[PDB]
């Protein structure tokens, strides 16, 4: 029996910015009313977790990061109706409370209960379930998956198919759904269109998958790391360009390549300059540019609003525009029905104890997704 | 009689920025192949014409400005098929060539033959039909309606109903169509939604008209000139706010008023700060903000891209997103069938010879549209 008891387990604690994760024993309190304690099975390394280490994505420290994961329900608090002990689950770093104006809106998904806009690093009730060396440790996006056990609010967890392979479908918790939805739900890429995708990591490859599923005729991958090009072509890029190879700015190159601008562009990096470049390279009268990358804390971009007055559309989205709790079980069912592939995103599978090695693979340009296994 | 001959007539020539128009004799060449010479009957004063005087909308000087007008065809050049002498016409400041990628696109209207993006101040053939004091004078947006006679390319004119009242339907050539289309075609305002309209001049009032036609439940007019409020309520504003009345920035006021941000916001002024404020006041997950104002030449705004990443859509449009030559005749037919009103926009009527008085009325805040009659 662990139910109703404090669990002592292993977690990766980030005590301060720009330091390795500390793998050590934490205490995980039992779930309170409407909370779920999960035994983690697999978690991916997303660039957003690295941005917490870099300090470009601000959230209270010390913290248990990790938000792209899957595991099995260990216990439920009073009042929980949507999952049961032994269920396979994906934590939802964007919650779906079902009650707020956004959850009720046909097109909104950025639930007002999210912990991304103004991060507190707590449970919904403003407290933490984690202690380490006698110190309270913050949560991250209501998920905190870099731990053998986490506690999540019910609105931050989805039940998934009992037969799903958790070492793959953890990517539906972030990278796959974010990129794929950015193309199919947020941009609504059209058949025969020309798309430009800036950044060919796990999220950008998932954007390419979505553009190809939507029947784009041309998908131009843009990355400064030419080692990313082969995999981008495998999942649907028709051509790849490295801005470092050109004397002209890449917006000019992409405008000429697309005979006056692309139909859809996607920023999947998190730099202010590429967000402006991505907007500029879409057709000035009817182009659509989607910001997917997380921009650096408290920094403003500079842009000429004439880019919008001619007719461009600029938008961004969290988690691919998916209503998280409705969508994640459906995406897992679609994966089980072979409607899309996740293996092309997975370059490395490491034990959890090698989390730091996994982060160094990402930082060095050598990995797409490392999956950590508990 | 005048067919094939130079016409000497009076025009309002702008010789230099920040000076009154000079009403004096010009020579108007006869139309070349696929050109149409028009006897002007009525023209409106749009803030964009004033921005030419201010130098914030840059176009080559000296120039004959004016782009919101209606008149009667005097003659047609060789090969013209879409109008005849004696037809009532509205010049199209956004052309519709019908051949370019934009014209063929289901959404696009900003035809690649436009003279707004990189203004030359010519006919399509890169030459001028106007001489004054023996000096060639620039055209403006292919229309140049501040003249008793103008010459336009055929792709820059539409035939309208022979019975239409030209002293009213001239507004379909800019202000009404631009504001009304921004709401009904660009934003696609929904029934029961909350809109905010920044700037309550001729184009903002037309945005309100369009929000009311689309069935918005709340239309919040925003202007620093409270004299604009009464007419905004007459055409559908449910409430008006003056930012100068508040201690807090108006995006915060509008967010409070709309219990978390508006469905649709429109910047109909032409200022960088209000373009950012109008984006901020739309709901962060599903809000839509439309730029209608013409921003000051070559100036960039600064904004935080987190405003978009949460889910906002930001876009702009010229001429309300209408394909100009398809749309203008239909808009006149709908006016003739009492589907919308133009009189609320018309505050003042003057003879063409009092054009400077007409610009003084706009600059003082006193007018919405002054209609000049030739
Ligand atoms: N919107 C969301 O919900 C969401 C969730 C997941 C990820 N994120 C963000 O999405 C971005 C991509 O995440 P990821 O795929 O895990 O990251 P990643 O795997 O590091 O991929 C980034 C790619 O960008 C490339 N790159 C870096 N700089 C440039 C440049 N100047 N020009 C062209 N290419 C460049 C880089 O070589 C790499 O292949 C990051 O900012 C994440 O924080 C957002
Ligand atoms: N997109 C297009 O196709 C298109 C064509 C027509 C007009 N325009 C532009 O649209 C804008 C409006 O044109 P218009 O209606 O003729 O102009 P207008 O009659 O001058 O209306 C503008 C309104 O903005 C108000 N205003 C000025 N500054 C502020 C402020 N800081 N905060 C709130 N209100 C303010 C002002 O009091 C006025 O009532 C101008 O920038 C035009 O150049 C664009
Ligand atoms: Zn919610
Ligand atoms: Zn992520
Ligand atoms: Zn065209
Ligand atoms: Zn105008």
């Amino acid at each position: 029996s662990t139910a109703g008891k404090v669990i002592k387990c292993k977690a990766a604690v980030l005590w301060e910015e720009k330091k390795p994760f500390s793998i050590e024993e934490v205490e995980v309190a039992p779930p309170k009313a409407h909370e779920v304690r999960i035994k983690m099975v697999a978690t991916g390394i997303c660039r957003s977790d690295d941005q917490v280490v870099s300090g470009t994505l601000v959230t209270p420290l010390p913290v248990i990061a990790g938000h792209e994961a899957a595991g099995i329900v260990e216990s439920i608090g009073e009042g929980v109706t949507t999952v049961r002990p032994g269920d396979k689950v994906i934590p939802l770093f964007t919650p779906q409370c079902g009650k707020c104006r956004v959850c009720k809106h046909p097109e909104g998904n950025f639930c007002l209960k999210n912990d991304l806009s103004m991060p507190r690093g707590t449970m919904q009730d403003g407290t933490s379930r984690f202690t380490c060396r006698g110190k309270p440790i913050h949560h991250f996006l209501g998920t905190s998956t870099f731990s053998q056990y986490t506690v999540v609010d019910e609105i931050s967890v989805a039940k998934i198919d009992a037969a799903s392979p958790l070492e793959k479908v953890c990517l539906i918790g972030c990278g796959f759904s974010t990129g794929y939805g950015s193309a199919v739900k947020v941009a609504k890429v059209t058949q025969g269109s020309t798309c430009a995708v800036f950044g060919l990591g796990g999220v950008g490859l998932s954007v390419i998958m979505g553009c190809k599923a939507a029947g784009a005729a041309r998908i131009i991958g843009v990355d400064i790391n030419k080692d990313k090009f082969a995999k981008a072509k495998e999942v649907g890029a028709t051509e790849c360009v490295n801005p470092q190879d050109y004397k002209k700015p890449i917006q000019e190159v992409l405008t000429e390549m697309s005979n006056g601008g692309v139909d859809f562009s996607f920023e999947v990096i998190g730099r202010l300059d590429t967000m402006v470049t991505a907007l500029s390279c879409c057709q000035e009268a009817y182009g659509v540019s989607v910001i997917v990358g997380v921009p650096p804390d408290s920094q403003n971009l500079s842009m000429n609003p004439m880019l919008l007055l001619s007719g461009r559309t600029w938008k961004g989205a969290i988690f691919g525009g998916f209503k998280s709790k409705d969508s994640v079980p459906k995406l897992v069912a679609d994966f089980m029905a072979k409607k899309f592939a996740l293996d092309p995103l997975i370059t490395h599978v490491l034990p959890f104890e090698k989390i730091n090695e996994g982060f160094d693979l990402l930082r060095s340009g050598e990995s797409i997704r490392t999956i950590l296994t508990f």
